[PDB]
C-alpha cells in the first residue's frame, strides 16, 4: 500500500467505540458530571450523526457533541491506544 504524513480531523471519532477510553475534552463546557476529582470514562454508544454516549465511573451516562456541530466535547483517555487489528 501507500501512505505518508499523517494528520487529519475527525481522527478520534474512529476510536469512539462502546467499550473504550475516553476523558473530558477541550470543548468541555459542562461541570464535573463523572464526580470529581476528573475521572476517566468509558463510551458505551457508538458517535451516531456526531453524538456518542459514555458511561463514566462515577455512576452516570449521557451523549457529548463529537462532531455534530463541530466540536469535541469527549476524547481518548491519557494511555489508551486505538484497538490492535492485526
Amino acid at each position: 500500500g501507500s501512505s505518508g504524513s499523517s494528520g487529519v480531523r475527525s481522527q478520534v471519532l474512529k476510536y469512539m467505540v462502546p467499550g473504550a477510553r475516553v476523558i473530558r475534552g477541550l470543548d468541555w463546557k459542562w461541570r464535573d458530571q463523572d464526580g470529581s476529582p476528573q475521572g476517566e470514562g468509558t463510551v458505551t454508544g457508538e458517535l451516531h450523526n456526531g453524538w456518542i454516549d459514555v458511561t463514566w465511573d462515577a455512576g452516570g451516562s449521557n451523549s457529548y457533541r463529537m462532531g455534530a456541530e463541530g466540536k469535541f466535547d469527549l476524547k481518548l483517555a491519557p494511555g489508551y491506544s486505538g484497538p490492535s487489528s492485526g
